[PDB]
Parts: structure tokens; C-alpha cells; sequence
């Protein structure tokens, strides 16, 4: 039958610069109360310490790219990376990775500067995790609540959230870096609360019935237009801009390049992009992800069969 | 009678992470035709490099606050601030500041992660630099175009812009750091095109009959609500966020503790906010700026008596 999440932790200031959950991880570590329910407690943890108290991204390395069971398994060394240091001090809190003492949940905060609203990213497409979006949306009617399904290319998971044995990512844009704005810092913390209610009523042995809902799922990224010095010759489209989740279409602008031309998507199939002009991913040559969306059946999760 | 201003610099990045400017400054040192005009030709200056480089607002200390004499005239040394040596560099460029081999005028371009719009930021009240502003405001029916008059407070000016004889910044938010938005990027260019339309008609010795008109005039500054450590306590509440160059008035709410509670302003005037929430002001203990507006009398510039 249906095993409890009790051991839950919820991760702020992955990277250093993304306000809300910088300012939420370190108002719960000073309250804590907040994250309390009747059948566990959740642990709130600031991930990149050092990034947060220099208000950046990251030092070394980006440390959502840093928890691979290959950097977490290899020998240390003073010449590591900080970020990859961090991590395994994570896999230790919350791990190890792949391991039957990982933490049952970790919840992943997370601020876009492009225009998201509120997305959930999960890197698998397990039932619980569609079902937490579910609620999310049926808790919000009228605010749009996106899951993300972002399944990882590579052979190796590599973000924080993939050390515990389930988590997902929050996050919510358009946010600059380094700016906390009251409106997203509220909504974050009420959605963590509604989050921590979920796992509370599955805890109490909730049955969530099966249904349908529509995911967008990761196609792959298209880059900025460059030169042959991979210097910027151009940005996304002012039609592009804040679109998130919106169709694209063939034939349809997506670049303004300097020089004064419009550069059109070239694509077969209409596609949904996200994440469009994301500051921390100029330097990973990402302008957006294209996404597909999809009508996905989740099944139903009962306390007994 | 008039002298014409023939040796103009455009100072582009000046914050590394201000992307317009940077990618202004970039690609115009690529493609310098754009800014010759008949009686003159600017030179593109990409103020700080190293910052541009790594994209980040400075390396060791602010540039735009490292133009004073007193660091200009002080003795090298290995072990100085990236910025204070690179200021020396731009006073050998533009300057020396204060003496007549300086540049006639500098144009600064800036970003702001706070709702701005298009705003001119002047350190004195130069009948030339708001003649500037009322041509942009002409050329430009419908589009907000603002007067930030901030004089310095301290004995010495410390801008990258009072290198020369005169200058101005032209300044336009909102825009993320480490971002670059299409609508942005031409709206800048086309004004910048038009200040320097602004100086040709100038050289050319056309008459600026004198004129009234409103400015913003710098009274200081609020602060982040903060805990005894100095760490955010809350931040700009939902009602003022965005809402930069809008009547503030007394009893009005300000700011959003984490707490949940409402800080009021208790000024005894009506102010204007400006500069609302700006990643690069958290350090400088800037919340906002509060400024008066007046209606200024601004005397004519003919060529002859
Ligand atoms: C803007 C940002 O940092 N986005 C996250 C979103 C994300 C990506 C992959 C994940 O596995 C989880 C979250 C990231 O790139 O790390
Ligand atoms: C966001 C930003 O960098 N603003 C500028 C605006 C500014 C301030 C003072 C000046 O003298 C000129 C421009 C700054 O603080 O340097
Ligand atoms: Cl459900
Ligand atoms: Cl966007
Ligand atoms: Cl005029
Ligand atoms: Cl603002
Ligand atoms: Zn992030
Ligand atoms: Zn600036």
C-alpha cells in the first residue's frame, strides 16, 4: 500500500541571485513553523550558500547542473568546483542519490526572468507529480499552472531535486535576477503551502482519482542567432517576447537580428516555446525550449486497489 | 557665441550587465557610420570591459561611482580597484576631467530593472541638457520621456559622464539584467540616433527658443525595510512596485514585511518615486528615490544675442 513522504525538504537559492527562494528559504530557516503539517515537517534548506551571499548564479559551477552520480562519486579535491562540493554536501543532507536513504521529496524553487507564471518542472512523468499539478490548478482557478515535463537528455539527472527519490522544480517568472518582488514572493509561499498541503492529505491516505490534463514536454533549445565569433547578432523577437507557452508557428518571427532582418521559425510542427530570453541562458546558447503539447491520461493513485 | 559640441563619445556597458548599452556600444564599434553626422562624428566607448566581459554590473567596485578627482588624481598602484584603474583610462580618453581637453559631451546609455520607461538622468540643470530632453519629448509624441535632475550630494562628481565638459545618461527600464530585449534595444537606438540629430541641428546653429516644462528633482533616498543585521525584513509592496514617476503620497503603503504587515509612507509631501526596485540599488541600501516635481523655466539658446 501507499508509503508516506515524511522526509520532505524544500530547497531555496539554487542559484544565488533568484530571489523568492533565497528570501523563503532563509524566512523558514528563522520560522519554521510555517512548513509544519499534522504527519511530517519539511525541512527548508538554502542550497547554494555561497552564491546567495554573493548574489549570483553560482561561483564555479551551475549547481542545478552539478549533481550528477558522477561528480557526486568521484574523489574530492581541494580544486573542485564550490558547486560541486555543495553537492555533495546535498547528497549527504538529502541522499545519497540513488540510495534508500535519499529523501522521500524535495521541492525546488526556482525565478525565470522570462515570462512563465507558474511552471512546475519534473524531470519524469511519475503519476504524483501530475497529480500535485492538478491540484495546484484546481487550488488556483484561473491561474495558469504549467507542468513542464523536462526528461534529461544525457545519461545522468544532474539537478538537485534527482537526489531524493522523487522531487519537482517551482518556478515562476518574469522576475530580473537579484530583484524580490512581493507579488511572486507571496504566491511562491502560498503555493509551497498548498504543495505541503498535498502531501499532507496523500500522507492521510487521499484517494486521487485518475484524469486527463495537458503537459508540455521538452523538444529540445533553440539558440540566439550568432555570429561566426558566437558573439549575439540579434535577440528574440519583440512578437516572440513573453509569449511563453504560446503557439508557434512556422513561418512565424522569432529574432530581430541588429542588422534590421527578422529571422522566422523554421520548424515542421507548431511548437510551444519556454523559458524565451532566460538571462542565465545566454551562456548555455539557449534562446527557448521548444516544447510539444501534449494530453497525457495520469492514472489513479488510491490508498487500496 | 555658440560653440559646437564636435568631440561626442556614446559610453556603452559602463554596468556590464546593462545589455542595451553594452550591445549598442558593440556593435557600433563594429559599424561606426550609424553615428556620424554632418558637422561631427561620436565615438562608441564600451566603458568597462571587464564587467561587459563577464556580464556583471562591475569587478571591484561601481565605475559610474569611481570618477571623482580624488581617485582620477591618485597615485597608481597595482593593488587598486579594476574600476579606479579603468576610470583613469576613460579620464585620459575623455578627459582630464576639469580641464579643456575634455570631451564636449558623453551620452551614457543605462538599464534599470525598475519600471522607468525612458528616462534622462542630468547632474546639473544645463539649459543644453533639457533643450535635449524637450526635443526627445517632441520627437516623440506619447512616449514618456523624463528629466531626473540628481546633483550630487557629496563635494565631488563621480559619474563616467562628468568626465567631460557636459554629458547626460539616458536610462531605460524595466529591463533584467544580463537581458536583452528586442523593443528596448531599437527604442534606444533610434533615440540615441536622435540625440545626435539633436547636436548636428545644434552645430548648425539652430535657435532653441526657451520653453517651460516639468522635471523630477532628486530629494534622497528610502531604504529596504531591514532587520538590526541590515537583511531585508520585506520588500517594495504590490501598490508601488512598477509604479516609478507616480505620485507617492502620505499614508500610502510602501513596503511588504515578510510578516505580512504594511509599511505607510510617513513623508509630509507628496513625492515621486523613481528607480523602484533596482537589483544594482539592494547593496546601496536603495529602495526607491523620492523626487519632487517642478515646472522649470529653461532660457532660450540662440546662436546670436
Ligand atoms: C532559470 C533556471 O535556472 N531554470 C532552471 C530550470 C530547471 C531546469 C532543469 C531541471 O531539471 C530543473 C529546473 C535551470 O535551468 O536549472
Ligand atoms: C541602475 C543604475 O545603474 N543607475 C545609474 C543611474 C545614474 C546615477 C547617477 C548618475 O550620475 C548617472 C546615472 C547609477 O546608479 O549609476
Ligand atoms: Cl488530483
Ligand atoms: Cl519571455
Ligand atoms: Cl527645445
Ligand atoms: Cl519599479
Ligand atoms: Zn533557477
Ligand atoms: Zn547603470
Amino acid at each position: 500500500s501507499r508509503e508516506p513522504l515524511l522526509r520532505v525538504a524544500v530547497t531555496g537559492g539554487t542559484h544565488g541571485n533568484e530571489m523568492c527562494g533565497v528570501y523563503l528559504a532563509r524566512y523558514w530557516l528563522q520560522n519554521p513553523g510555517e512548513l509544519q503539517r499534522p504527519s511530517f515537517s519539511a525541512m527548508p534548506v538554502l542550497a547554494n550558500p555561497a552564491a546567495t551571499a554573493a548574489c549570483c548564479r553560482y561561483l564555479d559551477r551551475d549547481l542545478n547542473r552539478s549533481c550528477t552520480l558522477t561528480f557526486l562519486g568521484s574523489t574530492a579535491t581541494p580544486d573542485d568546483p564550490y558547486e560541486v562540493k555543495r553537492a555533495r554536501e546535498l547528497n549527504q543532507l538529502l541522499g545519497p542519490k540513488g540510495t534508500g536513504q535519499a529523501f522521500d521529496f524535495t521541492l525546488d524553487l526556482h525565478n525565470t526572468t522570462a515570462n512563465t507564471g507558474v511552471c512546475l518542472i519534473s524531470e519524469s512523468n511519475i503519476s504524483f507529480n501530475l497529480h500535485l499539478c492538478h491540484y495546484l490548478q484546481r487550488q488556483n482557478p484561473g491561474m495558469p499552472c504549467r507542468l513542464f515535463l523536462y526528461e534529461p537528455a544525457g545519461t545522468e539527472t544532474f539537478s538537485v531535486e534527482s537526489i531524493s527519490k522523487n522531487g519537482i522544480c517551482l518556478a515562476m517568472g518574469p522576475q530580473p535576477q537579484g530583484v524580490l518582488r512581493a507579488d511572486l514572493f507571496s504566491r511562491m509561499r502560498a503555493l509551497v503551502a498548498s504543495i505541503l498541503d498535498f502531501i499532507e492529505l496523500f500522507n492521510q491516505g487521499m484517494d486521487l482519482p485518475a484524469f486527463e490534463m495537458d503537459i508540455y514536454r521538452n523538444l529540445g533549445s533553440v539558440d540566439f542567432p550568432r555570429t561566426a565569433d558566437g558573439d549575439l547578432a540579434g535577440t528574440v523577437h519583440p512578437q516572440l517576447q513573453d509569449h511563453d507557452f504560446e503557439p508557434l508557428r512556422p513561418g512565424e518571427p522569432i529574432f530581430k537580428l541588429f542588422s534590421g532582418e527578422d529571422v522566422l521559425y523554421e520548424g515542421d510542427s507548431i511548437v510551444y516555446p519556454v523559458f524565451i530570453n532566460e538571462a542565465a541562458y545566454y551562456e548555455k546558447h539557449v534562446a527557448f525550449l521548444k516544447s510539444e503539447k501534449i494530453r497525457v491520461t495520469v492514472p489513479a493513485l488510491l490508498r487500496l486497489t
